[PDB]
């Protein structure tokens, strides 16, 4: 636990952490996989290919040390990332691994400047935060294997069907090969899908949506190739596009993350998504959409037709349920697409054009897409009157961004 001089220097030097992240960053893997390779079976090995967790990095330093005198905003985010390290697996004995080698990386980085005022102030910072995460991690573990259909680490899965939901998105069905039950979960929250890639020749994991209802019997994940156009293509989606099939097997970890629905609440929904971002709100429409009444408002940019995945579903939903809107914001249509047709409106998500339509009294809005979709959508809904506490967004990636 923390003395006050302790929290001083944290709130004094993050900044100095935070400027040379990019050189700790490197240092530190570079260290941790020369000690231990295995590790790189856990980590991201695309990561392009450290540059978004230096952006990280620095915004977590400096929030922590913005935060380090209030211990609830810390539980908080403290609770997504142990949600995340549980997906991935991550294990008490790790944590004096990393410890190590940030340590290490941090005293090698900063050289002169790490004083051992310093360095005892981040190691006991490690420390402190590596307990509280364990016991959550621990947790979350023990509540996944005693529920009907839970388990601890990988469970095997085979594809059951693949279905092209658009020119980009696939959707797979999965069920254990075990033939038993599966965990429920809140819609909204992940699994983690941990295969094999041949080019690595190495084990890589990616979080996904479950972008259906719980049935008790099987999984839906919704994956978007992410491919070429100078980019390199993604390892794992571009995997799962071209070489997994009806038959094949993957391993999963349990649902978890913070990101959900209250399915037990009466209240009602707004659902704000741009492009892939749309598969945990098809899991909270489906679930919603049963019980008085509830009312949800299905919010979604997608770039055109042939990009839009469940365009046929949603439309069906939305003649079909009196308690479902739906709006559809296309940004570049194609000469087919027709306004007031196959789309409501033409551009981006703008909640301003659907104002009396989403202020719902007391509602809640749900929000996923690319980081500046969100503050984008944030910001409006924010300009609008909607409370801070009302807002709720998941990143399909880092952080800690529209914090
Ligand atoms: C909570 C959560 C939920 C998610 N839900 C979904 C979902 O429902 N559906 C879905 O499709 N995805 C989802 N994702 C995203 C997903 O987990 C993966 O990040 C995504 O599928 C890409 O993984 P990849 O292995 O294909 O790409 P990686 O190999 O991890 O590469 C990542 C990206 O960087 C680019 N890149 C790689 N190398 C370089 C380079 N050196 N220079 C510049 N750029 C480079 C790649 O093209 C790719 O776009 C979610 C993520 C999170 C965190
Ligand atoms: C005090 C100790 C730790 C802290 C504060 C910490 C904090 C974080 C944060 C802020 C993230 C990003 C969260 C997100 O993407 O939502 C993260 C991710 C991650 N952590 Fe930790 N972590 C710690 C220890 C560990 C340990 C011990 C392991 C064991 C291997 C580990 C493995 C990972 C992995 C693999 C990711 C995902 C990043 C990626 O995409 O590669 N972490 N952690
Ligand atoms: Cl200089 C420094 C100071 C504090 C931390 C704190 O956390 C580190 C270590 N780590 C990695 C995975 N899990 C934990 C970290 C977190 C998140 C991300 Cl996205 C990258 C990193 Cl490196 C890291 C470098």
């Amino acid at each position: 636990m923390l003395t006050q001089k302790t929290k001083d220097i944290v709130k004094a030097t993050a900044p100095v952490l935070a400027e040379h992240g990019y050189d700790i960053i490197k240092c530190f893997y570079q260290r941790m996989f020369e000690a231990h390779p295995e590790l790189k079976n856990v980590f991201n090995m695309a990561h392009q290919e450290q540059g978004q967790q230096q952006q990280a990095l620095a915004r977590a330093v400096y929030a922590y040390a913005e935060n380090i005198e209030d211990p609830n905003s810390l539980m908080a985010v403290l609770k997504n990332i142990a949600n995340k390290h549980a997906s991935l697996g991550v294990k008490p004995e790790q944590y004096p691994i990393v410890g190590e080698h940030l340590l290490a990386a941090i005293k090698e980085v900063l050289g002169n400047a790490a004083t051992d005022d310093i360095i005892s102030a981040w190691a006991q910072a490690y420390g402190n935060l590596a307990d509280v995460l364990m016991g959550m991690e621990s947790e979350l573990y023990e509540r996944s294997a005693e529920q009907p259909g839970g388990w601890k680490g990988w469970r095997t899965f085979v594809i059951r069907e693949k279905r092209p939901e658009s020119d980009v998105i696939t959707s797979f069905i999965l069920e254990p090969a075990d033939g038993g039950p599966v965990v429920n979960f809140e819609p909204g929250q992940y699994t983690s899908v941990a295969i094999d890639v041949p080019a690595l020749g190495l084990q890589q994991i990616r979080q996904y949506s479950l972008s259906d209802m719980p049935n008790g019997r099987s999984y839906r994940i919704s994956v978007k190739r992410e491919g070429g156009g100078p980019q390199p293509p993604g390892y794992v989606s571009n995997l799962l596009h071209d070489h997994v099939n009806v038959g094949d097997q993957v391993k999963l970890a349990a649902p978890y993350g913070s990101f959900h629905i209250d399915v037990d609440a009466k209240t009602p929904i707004v659902l704000i998504s741009g492009g892939v971002g749309l598969t945990p709100m098809v899991s909270m429409l489906k679930v919603a959409l049963q019980a008085p009444p509830r009312q949800v408002v299905f919010v979604h940019g997608a770039r055109n037709s042939a990009v839009h995945a469940m365009r046929d579903r949603l439309r069906e939903a939305a003649k079909t349920y009196e308690n479902l809107d739906l709006f559809v914001f296309y940004d570049q249509p194609l000469p087919e697409d027709v306004q007031g047709r196959d789309y409501d409106y033409p551009g981006l998500v703008d909640v301003k054009q659907i104002e009396k339509s989403i202020l719902l009294p007391d509602a809640d809005y749900y929000i996923c897409g690319p980081i500046p979709f969100m503050r984008m959508q944030h910001d409006a809904l924010k300009n609008l009157g909607i409370h801070e506490a009302r807002i709720h967004y998941e990143v399909f990636g880092p952080d800690l961004f529209a914090e």
